[PDB]
């Protein structure tokens, strides 16, 4: 099973228990973005992040009262339309709004029950995505294929290191193909034990695809209310990029020296075959529509490594 | 009964009928669609070669002229790009894409990829989230029928296309309307099925490697590459990897007897076959731009995939 979170008085989380840290329900987010919950029906906002204030430029109380109806009406009946009733948590809906505290945001939307979630991150507004598409494709063998893809989405994001991080049999993991910045250690090679990444990491990370920590040393912001009003219990954030991360799994890329991390699941055959994994030394933000661009990549590697394994087999 | 190619018409082949259909060189018509102009050059001095009669209105500069200077002249800032994205040996499938802003005539898109030891360059006028929206629902589809009902209407709403079609091969190579979205007052195409010559065999198997075609006007004249013949060896110039080749003429007169004024189709290519194309039809011409068209290309992609997906929950 799972461990009661830490807020509901749960167990804090050690390296004997790696496997029961209920990492979809930390009742946080990180702090590059605002997050709210709101009510299917009626659009009724009923969880804010602490630091909602920022980002929407709202007067507290404000928020924890109004409509979605209110508070975006160009987009509730489109929410209305792309997430129904009984829709999967997997499906998302994007929106760019000219908000007038912010420039431009960034929303992402989903569905978990009852429950809808939305995500605000800052946002803006070539060709790299199709020229990347076709070197895919026409990389000879899976070998070429890894480094094609490490080095396109290092050229893409900046990051300081991209490998492919591919799962054996048992979980354990091999870093067969790296891109990186002049002056770091090379994982290239080097197997890690099936713990690192644990049982219940790897089912989320079958089903919600892109996960990231922008800032390593940045607290987490709370949920108000932290229980959901609708269930008094706690609200799924599996599907949220804001989610906080795991502070077993910041403890993890602080000792390695890392300041930003982003992944991308590679699923063929209904399961997880291996991740794109992006390090970076200092924190780091990468804005929503370049993440867009590797959860395509994620989508055309998946493909591309099925076809380059049949080729073998 | 499958036969070697006909040489083409401009090296004395013989016309096309009903009868030799599967043996037209349709790869190698020695001409373009007039909506876009096509160089070829040297792939290691940078020569240029041959070029579509229309150039000179599309690039602003006599032939001669063009003729006269390599493509380290002509491109400076894409001529090295070129030469790294396409080294030789490479595919001729790999593509590399930039856009230009050209003096004379706006912004072009350039799509370039190499055969042998030619450079083939490609200049088209070129121009929310509606991509991310569709990536997902398609893979929330719960179904087959779901999946290829979703594709269909998305590709209409992103293209405005009078018709939109995923038509499935069979075994036999027959193929079948299995799902369509379509304007007002048409005719269902939906559950009706099509004889394997409808799409004969030299044109499934360029459509398994080269995942997009089209026909911007289906009575448009085409426009022939000048010289005809490729300078480096007297021999036709290979154009199956090039959006902007000449349809065939046989295909375009079936295209006008369905009324239909403008094509185009992605493959959906699933364990190295043809599973499909999504075909497009509009009753009067139109240029879908190169970038809605690329939106197209990953669609295609992630159908292919989803595709497999589906199929597998099924047995
Ligand atoms: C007590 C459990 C431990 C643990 C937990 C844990 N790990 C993740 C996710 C990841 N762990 C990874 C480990 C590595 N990073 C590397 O660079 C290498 C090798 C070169 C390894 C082996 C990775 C890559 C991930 C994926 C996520 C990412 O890329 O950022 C989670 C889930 C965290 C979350 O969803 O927020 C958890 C709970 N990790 C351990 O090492 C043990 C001590
Ligand atoms: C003897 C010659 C024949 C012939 C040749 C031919 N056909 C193609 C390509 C296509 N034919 C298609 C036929 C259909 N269009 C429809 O709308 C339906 C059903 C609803 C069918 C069965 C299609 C869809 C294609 C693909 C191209 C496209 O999407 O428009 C070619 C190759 C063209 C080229 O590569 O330039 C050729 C040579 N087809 C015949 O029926 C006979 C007359």
């Amino acid at each position: 099973p799972f461990f009661p979170p830490l807020y509901l008085g749960g167990p804090e989380i050690t390296t004997e228990n790696c496997e029961r840290e209920p990492i979809h329900i930390p009742g946080s987010i990180q702090p590059h973005g605002a997050l709210l919950t709101a009510d299917g029906h009626s659009g009724e906002v009923l969880q804010m992040s602490l630091n909602a204030a920022t980002f929407l430029g709202q007067e507290p109380t404000v928020l924890r009262g109004q409509t979605l109806a209110a508070l975006l009406p160009e987009q509730w009946p489109a929410l209305q339309a792309a997430l129904p009733p009984g829709c999967p948590d997997a499906l998302q809906y994007r929106a760019t709004l000219d908000w007038p505290a912010a420039g431009h945001l960034s929303l992402t939307v989903h569905r978990v029950g009852e429950l809808l979630i939305l995500e605000f991150e800052p946002t803006e507004a070539p060709h790299a995505l199709r020229n990347a598409m076709f070197a895919l494709e026409s990389a000879p063998n899976l070998r070429a294929l890894a480094e094609v893809a490490t080095q396109t989405v290092r050229e893409l994001t900046g990051f300081d290191r991209v490998m492919l991080y591919k799962f054996a049999p048992d979980a354990t993991g091999e870093v067969i193909a790296e891109a990186r910045r002049e002056g770091l250690h090379a994982f290239l090679g080097h197997r890690f034990p099936a713990s690192d990444i644990p049982a219940q990491a790897r089912a989320l990370y079958t089903r919600h695809l892109l996960r990231l920590t922008a800032d390593t040393r940045a607290a987490a912001v709370p949920l108000d209310p932290v229980l959901n009003p609708q269930t008094n219990a706690p609200t799924p954030l599996g599907g949220a990029v804001l989610r906080a991360t795991s502070p077993m799994h910041m403890q993890y890329l602080r000792n390695m020296g890392v300041g930003s991390s982003l992944s991308v699941s590679v699923v063929v055959g209904g399961q997880l075959w291996g991740l794109i994994a992006c390090h970076h030394q200092t924190p780091y933000v990468l804005p929503p529509d370049l993440r867009t661009t590797l959860e395509y990549l994620g989508r055309l590697l998946s493909l591309q490594v099925q076809v380059k394994e049949a080729l073998e087999h």
